[PDB]
């Protein structure tokens, strides 16, 4: 999409049955536990356009989920059925989307709203981890302030009642560095530069204490061969394995199939809790052969990840499933 993403834009969050309209100077910040609709009205080419974003929050519910999709048939209907319209989950979002907000980065807080709990609040530490892909496109994904959360390859924000850190791992780029210090700005925080290895003691302290975090060779590398996830399954009728493209998201690990994540220097092969065995046995056998035409594979089963897998997904829940 040529546009270069500064055209008119509204955006809406569904609360409820509703669309409700989203503050203006909070455009680019998020509730992953929400749905949203984005309405973008450009010029290009010599020709106005419109298109409608739906995008869906890794946390919404499909009652979020339901009413969005009779919000959108509305907006349609009023426009007159001219925009362009487009389905988004969260953390597969195109380019031109992430281009609307001015080379700010996409922000997604922990939360939302629901018909029955209202709002959610903030909470007093929050962590988050900034993470761009290859375009440079970047996103802030609230996570919980342990320091397990911590990668190797990402830059992330800790931010206390007391105090406010940028947490740079030793694999972060410049973009994801920056990312943070918008985040930053949103957060109203000044914070302590701190690079992985000279963490001071209140940066521990605020995550509740020092601990192993995620992890590796490839997560610490800076240079970027940038990992590659896979589902491989049987449920069509024989063994197939297809690739898995966008950010790396819990979601994406099928619980009942097989997944391989390639980070080049490793394979992963994770076992989903209501896979086949066969499932596993053939995933094996491609793994060693895609290995073979050109490494350790290190099976994996779900809730028992280790941290040199974890680090490679954009946020983590350990209470996911
Ligand atoms: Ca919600
Ligand atoms: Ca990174
Ligand atoms: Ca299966």
């Amino acid at each position: 999409m040529d546009d270069d993403g500064t055209g008119q834009k509204q955006i809406w969050r569904i609360e409820g049955s509703n669309k409700v309209p989203v503050d203006p100077a909070t455009y680019g910040q998020f509730y992953g536990g929400d749905s949203y609709i984005i309405l973008y009205n450009y010029r290009h080419g010599g020709r106005q356009g419109q298109i409608i974003y739906n995008w869906q929050g890794a946390q919404s519910t499909q009652d979020e989920v339901a009413a969005s999709a009779i919000l959108t048939a509305q907006l349609d209907e009023e426009l007159g059925g001219t925009p362009v319209q487009s389905r988004v989950v969260q953390g597969k979002e195109p380019a031109h989307l992430m281009s609307l907000f001015g080379g700010k980065p996409m922000i997604i807080y922990k939360g939302g709203t629901s018909r029955e709990g209202g709002q959610t609040a903030p909470a007093s530490t929050r962590l988050f981890q900034v993470r761009a892909n290859s375009a440079g496109a970047t996103r802030a994904v609230e996570v919980l302030p342990k320091a397990g959360a911590l990668n190797s390859n990402d830059a992330f924000v800790l931010k206390t009642p007391s105090a406010a850190y940028l947490w740079v791992g030793t694999g972060a780029s410049e973009a994801e560095k920056t990312g943070a210090q918008e985040l930053l700005r949103v957060l109203r925080a000044q914070p302590v530069q701190v690079a992985e290895g000279s963490e001071p003691d209140g940066f521990w302290e605020a995550l509740g204490g020092k601990a192993a975090y995620r992890t590796s060779p490839r997560l610490k590398d800076k240079k970027m061969h940038p990992p590659r996830l896979f589902a491989c399954s049987n449920k069509i009728g024989r063994f197939v394995i297809e690739e898995v493209p966008g950010e790396l998201m819990q979601e994406d690990l099928a619980t009942d199939d097989v997944m391989l994540l390639d980070t080049w220097d490793q394979v992963f092969v994770w076992v989903g809790k209501d896979s086949q065995e066969e499932e596993k046995t053939e995933a094996l056998t491609s793994a060693k052969r895609y290995i073979e035409t050109d490494t350790p594979i290190t099976v994996v089963k779900q809730g028992f990840e280790p941290p040199s897998f974890v680090g490679w997904f954009l946020g983590w829940d350990d209470d996911y499933w």
